[PDB]
């Protein structure tokens, strides 16, 4: 129940905030949206856990976790537009809440909205905010277009999580030593989780590009998605490795049960 | 002929340096094609422009410029995917350099490249930066969707003039006074310059939404053009007055002729 933790409720009241700040009212009415989607704010809450177990506190990390919020929802709503309405031209339109432009002009808004959040940090972390951004685009136009199966994971979406991780150390005062051990525990949960992802999409496709289904290139339907199962093993524990490294308190507890819970909790 | 200045020979070799950063080659080829569109680069140039009639240099503004062009660059991309493929979906589908996913994907990356070149600047100038962007994208929804036109024009032109002149201005050492002065320059010609552009466009739907088409609603052909063309010379009057407190010097004769180039001299 994560909708308990405190560190939840703080990301709720800044998004909550943050929308009562949207004057136009197309454009609050689709962020209202976006952020309505029941999801559980993973990425933020790990930065402000990370904060708290550099520093004990996570007051200050507010604006840089709702910047990665912000620019998580950017890239789900361009997404969307991409999928919905711009790979698949001759084929007949499919439906969409936000019509085209308001979903891209909606993104835009976003994106442009987590810099002003992002802007009192600091080069650091702002050039790494930059640097996610930009290997989110790179990944989706991979993804669209083995080894790159990987890359694509790691530039769309292992990269946000590393960020989010490294930028709540930064935050809390880590320096760059300490915030490059948060990436790379932040890159092994995120890998983890979008295979997770995939693992479950392919089954759908099952039921009626994937690891699973890459793998069946050389090998067995179940052999491929023991490989694939195999990979979130090898990705949590490499992440949990990481964890245990950190200083022990509820900050980290809660981390070892997101890990859980957005990865091997949802192959059960 | 800005092209023999040396401010625009930085920002061209800034421009050049950060295509090599490009990796993808898809990406690479876009940027490259946006890039070469013969522009003049004035955004960019103001910047440093500013920068040198505030400390006599502009070697540490070239980032901060870059990053301007980036999202000038980034807007002009995902307006033409609007224009061109997501407003008449009924009707045939319009030509385009590149295609949906590209154009969209291409804006995104620019637009966090920006991100990491504005990084080292400081809290003040991100953060303008930001509001930048996001005027920019409400000032799009309000394009497509008498007061709504000038605030259209500010939110979607005039903002980056204004921010490209005090981030400048920053850049160069001056507080918020100064650089608040700047602001009103460069929202002056940015303003000026927009109407200029409506102009032109008015004048070739007359060959074969606008100012002049705004006050036509209420008046005559003629006079909604004099009215229209009597708000250029307001504007640039206004840009003028501000630019002459400031210090008298070759970057200053520069935005004069600057101010005069992108305005009054295409209504020639």
């Amino acid at each position: 129940n994560i909708e308990e933790w405190e560190e939840y409720r703080y990301v709720e009241a800044g998004i909550k905030e943050s929308i009562t700040l949207i004057e136009d009212p197309g454009l609050k009415k689709m962020v209202e949206h976006v952020c309505h989607s029941g999801g559980k704010r993973i990425r933020p809450i790990i930065l402000l856990l990370v904060s708290e177990i550099c520093s004990g506190s996570y007051s200050r990390s507010l604006n840089a976790a709702l910047a990665v919020e912000m620019m998580h929802s950017a890239s789900l709503i361009h997404d969307d537009l991409l999928d919905q309405g711009l790979v698949r031209r001759n084929l007949p339109s499919a439906p969409e809440k936000f019509g085209p432009s308001g979903a891209l002009l909606c993104g835009d808004y976003l994106i442009a909205k987590s810099i002003a959040f992002i802007s009192p940090y600091g080069e650091k972390v702002i050039q790494d905010f930059g640097k996610a951004g930009m290997d989110m685009a790179e990944g989706e136009v991979l993804d669209l277009k083995e080894n790159d199966y990987f890359k694509c994971i790691y530039k769309k979406t292992a990269s946000l999580f590393a960020i989010s991780a490294s930028i709540g150390a930064y935050t809390g005062g880590a320096e760059e030593e300490l915030a490059e051990r948060f990436s790379h525990f932040g890159n092994a949960l995120g890998t983890a989780y979008q295979i997770v992802d995939d693992i479950l999409e392919f089954l759908e496709v099952v039921e009626g590009e994937t690891l699973p289904h890459i793998y069946m290139k050389s090998t067995s339907k179940e052999e491929a998605l023991k490989k694939s199962i195999d990979c979130v093993k090898l990705h949590v524990a490499a992440a949990k490795e990481t964890l245990e490294t950190f200083r022990e308190c509820p900050a980290r507890d809660k981390l070892f049960q997101i890990t859980d819970y957005i990865t091997v909790d949802m192959l059960e």
